[PDB]
Formats: structure tokens, C-alpha cells, sequence
């Protein structure tokens, strides 16, 4: 059985540990302690034994909507970075990571959307968001360092 909770300043070494062993965009120590003090309601890590073994890392932002067809200014969580150890995938985890920071994103913070960007190769995270209803609204050409195309999947709040 896992838990969650919103991360705290101590999570962060295990959370870079986390981002490194599973993801290839290995953000500074600086960047996770920022969007923490910045975005920490939304923040959540999933809790084994007392060891972090997955998180979810947003931003909010305001700007032009991309789900609208006309340009409106909207209230928008974003997911930065998502990641769940190996040993504990298919457990619900990463959904559970999701709601928690979407109800925070909506209750705390007012967005009207949630969105965020995915490798067209990422066949996991994928199946992940269409089953939260999410929408591939556009894709993001040449997104990731090496090349490779990214959607960005998005749904409202
Ligand atoms: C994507 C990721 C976060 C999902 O974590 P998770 O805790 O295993 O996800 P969940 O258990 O909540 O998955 C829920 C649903 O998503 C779908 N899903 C998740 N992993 C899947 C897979 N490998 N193949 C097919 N569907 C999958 C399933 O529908 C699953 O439902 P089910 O378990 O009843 O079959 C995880 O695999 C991961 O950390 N990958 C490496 C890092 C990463 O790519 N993060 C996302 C980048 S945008």
C-alpha cells in the first residue's frame, strides 16, 4: 500500500533520485525547491514506508488557453514533471498523483485547464492520461532535446 502527501523540502533528495533513474529531463535541485515553494499545494509525492517512490511537480500559469480555438486568457495547471518508481507501477499511483494535484490546481489556484507534454513514444504515460480524459490538442514539434515530437494533452478543469 502507498500513500500521499504534499511534498516538503526533505522529499527533494529522493525525487531528484527519482527524475534521474526514470525520466531524461534531470532538472537542477534549485528547479525542484522553486516550483515547491511556488506551487507546493499542488505538489504531491506517493509515500511507501516512509521512502518517496513517485511525485508529481506542477506550474501554474495564466495565459491563452490550448484547448480554445480563439485566443483566451485562461488560469492553467501545468504538469512538469510525473514519475513513479518501477517496483511500484500499475498500482494506481501516478493516477492518484494526478487527481490530487488537479483538485489542488482547481481549488487552490482556479485553473480551468490542466495540460502537459508527452514523447509520441511514451506508450505508458499515454494510455495514463487518455484514461483521465485528457486530449491530444496539439503537438509540439521537435519538443525534446534529441528531436523527438511531444503532445500536449490537455483537458479542463
Ligand atoms: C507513466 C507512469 C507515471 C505511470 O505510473 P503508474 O503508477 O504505473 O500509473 P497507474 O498505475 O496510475 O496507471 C493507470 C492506468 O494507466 C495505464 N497504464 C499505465 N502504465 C501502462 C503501461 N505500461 N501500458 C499500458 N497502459 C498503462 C493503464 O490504463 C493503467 O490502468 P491499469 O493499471 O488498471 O491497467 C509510470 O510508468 C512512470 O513513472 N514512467 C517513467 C517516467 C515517465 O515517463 N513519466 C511521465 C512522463 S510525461
Amino acid at each position: 500500500d502507498f500513500t500521499l502527501r504534499n511534498a516538503r523540502m526533505d522529499d527533494i533528495d529522493q525525487i531528484i533520485k527519482i527524475n534521474r533513474l526514470t525520466l531524461p529531463e534531470n532538472y537542477p535541485y534549485y528547479f525542484f525547491v522553486e516550483h515547491l515553494k511556488e506551487y507546493g499545494l499542488a505538489f504531491f509525492v506517493a509515500i511507501v514506508d516512509n521512502s518517496v517512490v513517485g511525485y508529481i511537480m506542477p506550474r501554474i500559469e495564466w495565459g491563452f488557453s490550448n484547448i480554445k480555438q480563439l485566443p483566451s486568457l485562461v488560469r492553467k495547471g501545468h504538469v512538469v514533471s510525473i514519475a513513479v518508481l518501477e517496483e511500484y507501477r500499475r498500482k494506481g499511483i501516478a493516477t492518484t498523483l494526478l487527481e490530487a494535484s488537479m483538485k489542488s490546481m482547481k481549488n487552490d489556484y482556479n485553473a480551468e485547464e490542466i495540460y502537459l507534454e508527452v514523447r509520441v513514444s511514451n506508450y505508458p504515460a499515454i494510455a495514463l492520461y487518455e484514461k483521465l480524459n485528457f486530449k491530444k490538442v496539439k503537438v509540439l514539434k521537435g519538443y525534446y532535446a534529441d528531436g523527438e515530437d511531444a503532445y500536449l494533452m490537455a483537458r479542463p478543469l
